[PDB]
């Protein structure tokens, strides 16, 4: 069977839940291989050996993790594919037609207490602030090692913690700055003051499914499946599905049946 992956994020168990439910409509036996720790340091190995079969990733994260690229080209979709292939034989099947990037964030009330508005507000005063983010942002040179040779922060203190963790540090005010991403549920559901990133720091990160071309090979099918995904998914789609899961406190695996419903898929 083919075994579909996700990182360990709401977001990416709704898409792999619509992922697997998509596939086995068409009878396409499926393994589940939900939330893999370290997200794509794990998950992209493991895919080109062959562990994996598909997930979900995002533009700006192939460009700086696995395409060795620097920040200062603009990321290329149709190199992205080119090369997946080329030196990977992995196939970009599409994109999902929404872009969940990066940003900060800090409460409104110390937003508007420090005349925070921009990241370069939040770096002018950051020896006021705990700052916390997931293990891989402290790595990935797309995550703070860019964040500090373009802003150069001086946060009180630095927090690393699983990635499910973060927006919990943030309410138990062990942190009280953080790295969000922009459909997550919490945004509203914290009222959190989310900074601009007033340099144009972060790349795009727009989401597609990465599959092993050996899948393709064996399963045509699964690929003329998978591109009725194509464009899908906005901005606006991603964000309430991860309302629908997080607040409304429905399972991945509905929201994915239900969404599957709705496009009539
Ligand atoms: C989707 N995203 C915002 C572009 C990040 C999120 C993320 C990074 N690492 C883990 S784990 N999750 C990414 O996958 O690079």
């Amino acid at each position: 069977p083919l075994v579909v992956a996700t990182k360990p994020s709401s977001e990416q168990y709704i898409l792999g839940e619509i992922l697997s439910l998509l596939l086995e409509k068409h009878h396409i036996p499926i393994k589940r291989a939900f939330g893999i720790g370290g997200g794509t340091m794990n998950i992209h190995p493991a895919l080109i050996r062959g562990d994996f079969d598909l997930y979900v990733e995002y533009t700006g994260t192939a460009w700086v993790n696995t395409l060795k690229n620097p920040l200062t080209q603009k990321v290329d979709f149709e190199t992205i594919k080119k090369r997946y292939e080329k030196e990977f034989n992995l196939l970009w099947v599409g994109l999902l037609g929404f872009n969940n990037t990066y940003s900060l964030a800090i409460s409104k009330e110390d937003a508007q207490k420090y005349a925070i508005e921009t990241f370069s507000d939040l770096a002018f005063h950051s020896p006021n602030f705990d700052f916390g983010a997931e293990f891989d942002f402290f790595e990935r040179e797309d995550a703070f090692k860019g964040l500090m040779k373009a802003y150069r922060f001086h946060f009180r203190s630095l927090h690393e913690m699983d990635i499910n963790l973060r927006y919990k540090s943030f309410e138990s005010h062990k942190i009280n700055a953080l790295d969000v991403f922009t459909t997550d549920a919490q945004i509203k559901e914290l009222d959190l003051k989310v900074l601009k990133d007033d340099k144009g720091f972060f790349p795009n990160y727009q989401a597609g499914i990465v599959i092993r071309k050996e899948t393709i090979k064996k399963y045509p099918e699964a690929l003329k499946i998978l591109e009725k995904l194509d464009s899908k998914i906005n901005d606006e789609t991603m964000q309430d599905l991860n309302y629908q899961v997080e607040v409304l406190k429905k399972s991945p695996k509905i929201v994915a049946k239900d969404f599957l419903e709705r496009l009539g898929l």
